[PDB]
């Protein structure tokens, strides 16, 4: 794998969004992964509808603003035959009746791939596939108030993940001792972290479970 990857540079990543006071992180993780894979396929970056996923993916197992799984989102897109654009089906931050309209479908998927539960496997995926949906343990105040640098939380769990985000690359700081990170896009607005991103500790015993439930859609 390259020593550093940043898919933002290659046009795969939309601007940071804000989930608000709805438990829809999983939807933003899923749209981010599918935005990447559609861009790879078509050369067009089109922002996708989280609201469509929040409102419509109950049959696949998702719980709207009460949580969900990226893999269930990818299954919904496959079962449904499409996913609307953000423009056509804007984000409300509340669960509402399903208003999917196939006329405005701009994405598809044919399934998904679960990555092996090792950081080395995650690195190989990020290097070759594009942005990857991941689960992290985000349940420490250190994460809520994260501002800059490499996030390391001694009490982070590699098993107890509660937040779905998007790995858009990886690299290393030149400053001193433990300087490698995953470049992670959050869905908490641009105000949080580093423009809405968190450079998370990489190759430090699967810190915060970042490699424990990683996946991406096939297109
Ligand atoms: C996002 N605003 C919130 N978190 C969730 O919905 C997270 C997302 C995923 S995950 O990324 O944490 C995860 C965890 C374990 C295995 C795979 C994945 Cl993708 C699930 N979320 C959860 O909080 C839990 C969950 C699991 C399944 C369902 I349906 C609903 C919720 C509790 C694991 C809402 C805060």
């Amino acid at each position: 794998a390259p020593r550093s990857v940043d898919w933002r540079e290659k046009g795969y990543v939309t601007p940071v969004k804000n989930q608000g006071q709805c438990g829809s992180c999983w939807a933003f993780s899923a749209t981010g992964a599918l935005e990447g894979q559609m861009f790879r396929k078509t050369g067009r970056l089109i922002s996708l509808s989280e609201q469509n996923l929040v409102d419509c993916s109950g049959p696949q197992g998702n719980e709207g603003c009460n949580g969900g799984l990226m893999d269930y989102a990818f299954q919904y897109v496959q079962d449904n035959g499409g996913l609307d654009s953000e423009e056509s089906y804007p984000y409300e931050a509340t669960e509402e009746s399903c208003k999917y309209n196939p006329k405005y479908s701009v994405a598809n998927d044919t399934g998904f791939v679960d990555i092996p539960k090792q950081e080395k496997a995650l690195m190989k995926a990020v290097a070759t596939v594009g942005p990857i949906s991941v689960a992290i343990d985000a349940g420490h105040e250190s994460f809520l108030f994260y501002k800059e640098g490499i996030y390391f939380e001694p009490d982070c769990s590699s098993e107890d993940m509660d937040h779905g985000v998007l790995v858009v690359g990886y690299g290393f700081e030149s400053t001193s001792d433990n300087n490698k990170y995953w470049l992670v896009k959050n869905s908490w607005g641009e105000e949080w972290g580093m423009g809405g991103y968190v450079k998370m500790a990489k190759d430090r015993r699967n810190h915060c479970g970042i490699a424990s439930a990683a996946s991406y859609p096939t297109v």
